[PDB]
């Protein structure tokens, strides 16, 4: 366990908080930021969920990656234009439901996610569901559009993460701190393994690597790795032209939304965390509910 | 949005508060409780679903946390005195680490007689989800060794013809014209803090509900459990795909893993049921399980 130097995350290591903005008379008018920690961008809006005037809460629409050369004045007028409808349903899991919208034009780069229903999980675009009506229509006033451009580098969900079991090796974990707006929430994450090499060895090579940490907006919060410095025959083998690394924090942490929702997020510390790799013969068990008989749950 | 009575969740609809219990002169007794929702029957050889509660605690010495070990069904005929006992004398060493997400590693040690049903846990490591089974991971050391000292285990019986939910296990919810049977549950929670969830049953092609007479409980499968057993009547065509029986069990920690940092250390209770009747979801809608989408196809394969 070393710390890595506050420089590393100076830059890029805070996020805004999304708030509403109003003109010189009052009134809101929608905004933009962009986020480059440019042609390919990932696009996720804020609205208010009101009835069909009375505001029953803030939501989140992921728009996602779409390739366009428009101007994000365009991209962000375009889209407050559109009559996109909220419901509040449940799957396994309690939903929020956008509904289709269209003509597009400007958006149509993104209308694989807005010319049909989307269904995502409450908890990651909204922290207070249960204010959303199940007894009145509603619908979204977009007031925010926070854009993150992408390089077509690494960008990491859960069923993209790779296989961080190894049985003679040093893993590489990474403990990030977050301050919001001051509350302290903290995750570690597994970057990867040093194969067999004592634990002093990979930690002058993690500082030969002058790695920077960003956040972005992906997903609504999103922590990106930069190697500016050097690594291995190996390492550089496997990734070639890449040095960064993306992961999607609400994807894999959906506990975070609601710590900083509606706050501003920032990083605090980073610390390489070296340990013995987990070995290969150990069990992974995503779900506490284990059946080690046949009968109760299928394969 | 119809709310059920409160005596459909009277019986069982309370979780008893995970604590360690003293003898008369002050010292720690391991202790065991059993929940049969859904699996009230008497037979020789049961189905029981385990998972145990310890203080994690210095090795070579402060007690750091509390974290559960889901040790999952095993088929047994043994006293739970007996699996109790012998869960008390194995040594569990805890180890906090990262995968995707930041894991809780469990390692058992000494052979086993009446745990042998659960061997595929015990006798090898096993790694969690640190927000299933602690709520305050960042307690537990990296620079020195942990030990689990087990004071609760807790066990929930289970019926093989019953139906057990997981999000693997879960069928589609999207159908074309048709209501969706969605339930909203509502848990009272000691801290009163109530927290709310709501999961979808099925889809029909209220009085129906009514006929159906309902009753739901609570267990501890995942630390948390709930169960909804039919006292009334259903359809044939309803009757046939539950398998012939009237009982379904959801995995709450798995479903809603949330509910962890909330009911942990503490007594948990049904306070409202409500059946919350929708349009289905159509077929045409997509599902984001991911907020991070990719459009292009050429970020994410
Ligand atoms: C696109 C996927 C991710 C790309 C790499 C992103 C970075 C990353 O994950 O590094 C892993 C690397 C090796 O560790 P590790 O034991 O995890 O080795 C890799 C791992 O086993 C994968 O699961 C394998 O893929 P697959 O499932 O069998 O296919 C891969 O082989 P292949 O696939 O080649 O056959 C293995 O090489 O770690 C270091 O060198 C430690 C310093 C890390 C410093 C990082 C600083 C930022
Ligand atoms: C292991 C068993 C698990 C399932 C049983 C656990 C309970 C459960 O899941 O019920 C679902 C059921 C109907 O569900 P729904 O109509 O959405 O689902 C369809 C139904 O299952 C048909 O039987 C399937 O085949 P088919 O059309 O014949 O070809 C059809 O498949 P396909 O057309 O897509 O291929 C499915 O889409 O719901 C109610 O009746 C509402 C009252 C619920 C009351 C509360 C129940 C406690």
């Amino acid at each position: 366990v070393s710390d890595f130097s506050p420089s590393s995350w100076e830059h890029g290591g805070y996020l805004d908080k999304v708030e509403p903005e109003i003109d010189e008379n009052g009134s809101m008018i929608p905004k933009y930021k962009i986020y480059t920690p440019n042609n390919y961008m990932y696009l996720i809006c804020y609205g208010f969920v009101e009835d069909v005037k009375k505001i029953r809460t803030i939501a989140a629409y992921p728009l996602g990656v779409g390739k366009s050369a428009s101007h994000p004045q365009d991209l962000l007028e375009e889209l407050c234009s559109l009559k996109v409808t909220v419901r509040r349903t449940a799957g396994s899991t309690e939903k929020i439901v956008f509904g289709s919208s269209g003509p597009l034009n400007h958006l149509v780069p993104w209308k694989k996610v807005l010319t049909s229903g989307s269904i995502f999980n409450a908890v990651k675009v909204c922290r207070n569901v249960d204010q959303i009506q199940l007894d009145k229509h509603q619908a979204l006033r977009i007031f925010f559009l926070s854009i993150t451009k992408l390089n077509d580098g690494i960008y990491m969900i859960p069923r993209t993460m790779l296989e961080f079991r190894r049985n003679n090796a040093i893993a590489f974990n990474l403990l990030v701190y977050l301050k919001i707006d001051f509350k302290v929430a903290s995750f570690m994450l597994h970057l990867g393994n040093f194969v067999r090499y004592s634990v002093d060895y990979c930690r002058r090579k993690i500082d030969r690597m002058k790695l920077q940490f960003s956040l972005g907006s992906i997903g609504g919060l999103s922590l990106h790795i930069k190697i500016n410095g050097v690594i291995s025959k190996r390492l550089f083998a496997q990734m070639g032209f890449q040095k960064n690394l993306c992961f999607s924090l609400m994807d894999i942490n959906p506990w975070l939304n609601r710590l900083t929702w509606n706050n501003s997020c920032e990083i605090s510390r980073v610390a390489a965390v070296l340990q013995p790799s987990i070995p290969r013969e150990f069990m992974i068990y995503d779900d506490v509910f284990i059946d080690n008989t046949g009968r109760i749950l299928k394969g």
